[PDB]
């Protein structure tokens, strides 16, 4: 997916206690792609820490290659010079929010411990164009694990301190980014949306495998959530916001 919400305001208690706070947690989330977001990532120190960090892992080195290249011909044919690796030095990243190959050899060198990482969500959403009208824009399904919309954790995957070019603007910046693994999609969630659903925790001791255990563990338990694990708590337009 690429838009869901916190609005859990007590959790940190029970589920992050023992990692180290230093952010000042917003009572709501309805985040989008690139935006800061709330997360209790492993450190390599072993330890852990409730931090903000920018939806969207680093794109794959041939992906952006592409990018640059193709800003090269439109700058040859335009008749300007250019150095084919300050292109790609400079070649904006919008960022990866989903991780679907396990097997991509891109993200192979994050998926030790180091770089796992808790999502916090209460609902995230999935398109639902078949709902959509005529002379409208896509709308989407909301999905919850109940009406209480009860905390859930997305398997993360974090790059702390990146450097890259997030937006144009901006130029080169130094960011914590983070991410999630993405799977087929259930009965629940396929009629609405058949490219994939995310991968959900839903108890503690599926938080501290993932949190712990080597990838040849933690990677197994990115499978679709059973049937009824969820529920479609509302379809809402495009644009609706909690906050």
């Amino acid at each position: 997916c690429n838009l869901y919400r916190m609005e859990d305001k007590d959790w940190v208690s029970k589920w992050a206690q023992d990692a180290e706070s230093l952010i000042n947690l917003m009572p709501a989330y309805q985040m989008n792609p690139d935006q800061m977001g709330p997360i209790v990532r492993n450190t390599a120190d072993g330890k852990k820490q409730l931090v903000h960090a920018r939806w969207g892992l680093p794109s794959p080195i041939f992906v952006q290659k592409k990018a640059a290249e193709a800003r090269a011909d439109k700058l040859k044919a335009k008749g300007k010079a250019f150095d084919i690796n300050e292109l790609i030095r400079m070649e904006p990243d919008r960022g990866v929010t989903n991780v679907r190959k396990l097997n991509l050899p891109h993200w192979t060198r994050w998926f030790g411990v180091e770089h796992r990482c808790l999502v916090p969500v209460t609902s995230f959403a999935e398109p639902d164009p078949a709902s959509k009208q005529e002379g409208g824009n896509v709308p989407n399904a909301w999905f919850a694990r109940d009406e209480a919309k009860s905390l859930m954790f997305f398997a993360g995957i974090h790059v702390p301190q990146w450097k890259s070019v997030r937006k144009v603007r901006d130029g080169l910046t130094t960011d914590d980014l983070y991410g999630f693994l993405t799977t087929d999609p259930n009965d629940l969630v396929k009629p609405i949306h058949e490219k994939a659903m995310p991968v959900l925790l839903l108890t503690r001791e599926e938080t501290e495998i993932w949190m712990r255990a080597p990838w040849d563990e933690a990677k197994h338990l990115a499978r679709p959530l059973p049937n009824d694990a969820l529920i479609i708590l509302s379809r809402e337009p495009y644009g609706s916001s909690i906050v």
